[PDB]
């Protein structure tokens, strides 16, 4: 059966990189990670097709045009955005994909991928008003707490009625 | 309000098993819906305990009152699930969990279209699955009770109720 896509974002700095970094650690699962494209300028010690694949901005318009993003954004002139194509192919092979978005995204993302997993990571306890885009809310009060808290929601997942249904 | 958490699936699957060994765990927050049944006491059970017992005449004067959320013959005998005790259980914030044959399930439902619907599988069915949101297989007891308590985690996790909750705690201030 297909893998299932997960998109967690939250607010700048809440921590998404420190918790997606944890999940993949996590010997338990296996995920697979988007490489994003961008046009911004590389920097030292970076490896185009590791840290990102760098394109020109002519290029990633291109992409654009062609559908070739399940989501994009400009930031400060650059383009950042996720290719279709791996997360599609690596979803058909059964892997889980796990998506670090910026917190507009899940917007286009879920227009494409309907029934993707969408978290939203929150700082500990109202511009935080953008959950409503997203399915499940974990508070990053502490970085292995919160990913307990996605494990169970990925593993959840896994359980729907509809997947072992269908399965 | 808490969560209402239905556990059901076939007979004989192990429901009682898992059920146990979920309220031997204590960090188990939930809160267990005793149920009525008119079946006799066996051996080490105590009423009011494993279940409120009752002859067939109060069982059936307390359906004709509407007082079961949910009730079903089961081998012969009656079980249901107090009306009372859930409402005012959910009410004070507490999850509270019920274990029941496939019938009284469906009635659940009708009445909590939003609870939560566990399906116990065995090891080895799809039509009884329909009305269930999530499915558990019961390989092993601690394996299905773990995979219970991450479903029940992922509920509360869910940003309806998680927004719901910022909503009001804003509008409060
Ligand atoms: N519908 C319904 N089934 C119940 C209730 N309590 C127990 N059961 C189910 O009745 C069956 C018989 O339980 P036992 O007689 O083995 O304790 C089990 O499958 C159990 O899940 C109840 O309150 N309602
Ligand atoms: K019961």
């Amino acid at each position: 059966e297909k893998g299932l896509l997960i998109v967690l974002s939250g607010p700048s700095g809440v921590g998404k990189g420190t918790v997606r970094k944890r999940i993949f650690e996590d010997p338990s699962t296996s995920y697979k990670y988007s490489i994003s494209m961008t046009t911004r300028q590389m920097r030292e010690g970076e490896v185009d097709g590791v840290d990102y694949f760098f394109k020109t901005r002519d290029a990633f318009e291109a992409l654009i045009k062609d559908d070739q993003f399940i989501e994009y954004a400009e930031y400060v002139g650059n383009y950042y955005g996720t290719p279709v194509q791996y997360v599609k192919d690596t979803m058909d092979e059964g892997h889980d994909v796990f998506l670090e978005i910026e917190v507009e995204g899940a917007k286009q993302v879920r227009k494409k991928f309907p029934d993707a997993l969408f978290i939203f990571l929150a700082p500990p306890s109202k511009e935080v008003e953008m959950m409503n885009l997203y399915d499940y809310v974990v508070v990053n009060d502490e970085v292995e707490l919160a990913k307990n808290r996605i494990q169970c929601i990925v593993e959840a997942e896994h359980l729907k009625r509809e997947r072992v249904e269908a399965k």
